[PDB]
């Protein structure tokens, strides 16, 4: 594609020069628990993978500045310059927009939860005399995003020593890079969330605090099918056009959702799941192959997989072997592996989905929680930073998240809602979700009082001591209510 359409997925990216070379960053929230902005590299991909699935946008709308201001006071279009957009969060559902609040003593951008102000609509504009307004926003084209709210530059902010975005008064030149644009029904793109069935039996990991370390790979039958831990996300060795049609022998990293831990063969261990520090290409590149036999693009490409009519061997590129069982089963690589490899793929809806992310980013909060009570138990302090903000955003964020619906609604609406909700539970307490509340409730309780707290913790942390432990409770009962 050569132009931005509404409804397209993109990445806002931006340049900085780090020790003498460039380096791309693209914009990142995780939404829940923390609504601010940050920055991802992007240019180390080749060894690191980039978190890319908070990345990710949608080009909602794009509107004139009559059409903006007009509908104020109350189909996959084409980007102009001078338009006005409104930027979708993929994971959180949530909107890119110019926050009220400062960091420096320039504004905060982060996401909203609900696109109902000003703040959640950019307007852009040519980088240079080579586009004008009412001209087509072309795929490569430089951009200078000004917040409509506050008549404000999306910015790369260098002070100090950390790379962070705001909105200031400065200019900073933005590529939206097209993620994906117009899928072809029932076909596997890349960034998709999905099941690997065998024959019933899926490729999945191990539950939470298995003899494991949750590190090997199975494949496993029953209720396993329907449990975030049995869930991938497929990561093409490419930023732009990620989310385009997979093919056939096309390179890509397998990513766990649940735990963001990567499918890689290791020489000692053999076929297990590792950490993204350690996922280097060589490692942790696989492909789909149409049959075990010898054997670049700028678009979304010709659509080749199909989700549950294509069987698919699983190959891992730089070694050639297959993705195979032992003979619950567990998975190995194989120079020769079994006639009956094959497996289908089935994608994951967005609910589960956004649940299993969800699940990863709480773990990785709590357990950095835990971790620091753990250190100054019991160390009498001068107190390694708790993150407080976070721990009671993510608190308050996953109660609503659990809400029960309100009894004032009708009984159709209500026992869908039920539906929805319990499944919603079921996956964090098949996820672990339980134990890791209590282990935070009884790290917290080992303390009488506040004061008794801030004689290990900082005077300041148990400011916030009891607020911690009722959400604690308050999430409790409502991850356990029927």
């Amino acid at each position: 594609v050569q132009f931005l359409r509404t409804d397209d997925e993109v990445v806002l990216q931006c340049s900085a020069t780090v020790l003498k070379e460039q380096l791309k960053l693209c914009l990142a929230a995780e939404g829940f628990g923390n609504r601010l902005c940050f920055l991802e590299p992007t240019s180390n991909a080749q060894n690191v993978p980039p978190d890319l699935a908070i990345c990710c946008f949608t080009l909602e709308q794009s509107l004139s500045v009559r059409a903006l201001q007009e509908m104020l006071a109350n189909g996959h279009r084409t980007l102009l310059y001078g338009h006005a957009i409104l930027l979708r969060h993929a994971h959180s559902r949530m909107y890119l927009s110019c926050l009220t609040t400062s960091r420096s003593m320039a504004f905060d951008v982060g996401l909203q939860e609900d696109a109902t102000g000003e703040a959640c609509w950019w307007t852009m504009h040519p980088a240079s005399k080579q586009r004008s307004e009412g001209e087509k926003v072309r795929v490569g084209d430089d951009l200078i995003l000004v917040s409509v709210s506050s008549e404000r530059y999306l910015h790369l902010s260098t002070a100090s020593g950390e790379l962070q975005v705001d909105a200031s008064f400065m200019q900073t030149l933005w590529n939206m890079n097209p993620i994906c644009s117009c899928c072809e029904e029932g076909y596997v793109t890349g960034g998709h969330v999905l099941r690997l069935f065998h024959g019933d039996e899926c490729l999945t990991i191990s539950a939470a605090d298995s003899d494991d370390q949750r590190r090997l790979v199975y494949y496993e039958g029953g209720a396993v099918c329907t449990h975030a831990r049995s869930l991938w996300r497929l990561e093409p060795l490419r930023i732009s056009w990620s989310g385009s049609h997979l093919r056939w022998g096309q390179p890509l990293r397998i990513r766990h959702v649940t735990t963001g831990r990567y499918l890689a063969l290791t020489e000692d261990q053999g076929l297990v799941v590792v950490d993204a520090c350690k996922a280097h290409t060589k490692a942790t590149s696989f492909c789909f192959r149409v049959s075990k036999e010898k054997l670049d693009v700028e678009g979304m490409g010709p659509p080749e997989i199909k989700y549950g009519e294509s069987l698919c061997f699983v190959q891992h590129v730089a070694s050639g072997l297959w993705l195979t069982y032992a003979a619950k089963k567990k998975a190995i690589l194989h120079q020769e592996g079994h006639m009956d490899d094959a497996l289908f793929l089935t994608r994951c809806q967005q609910e589960e989905s956004q649940a299993a992310r969800m699940m990863h980013s709480t773990a990785g909060l709590y357990n950095q929680f835990i971790k620091g009570l753990d250190s100054f138990s019991g160390k009498p302090r001068p107190p390694p930073a708790l993150p407080i903000e976070a721990v009671i955003l993510s608190l308050q964020d996953l109660i609503g998240y659990f809400e029960p619906p309100s009894e004032e609604l009708q009984h159709e609406e209500k026992q869908s809602k039920l539906r929805s909700l319990r499944n919603r539970q079921s996956l964090f307490q098949e996820e672990g979700m339980l134990s890791l509340v209590l282990n935070c409730i009884d790290r917290l309780n080992v303390y009488t009082t506040a004061a008794h707290f801030a004689e290990y913790a900082g005077e300041e942390a148990a400011e916030s001591w009891k607020e911690i432990v009722n959400l604690l409770y308050e999430l409790l009962a409502s991850l356990i209510r029927g």
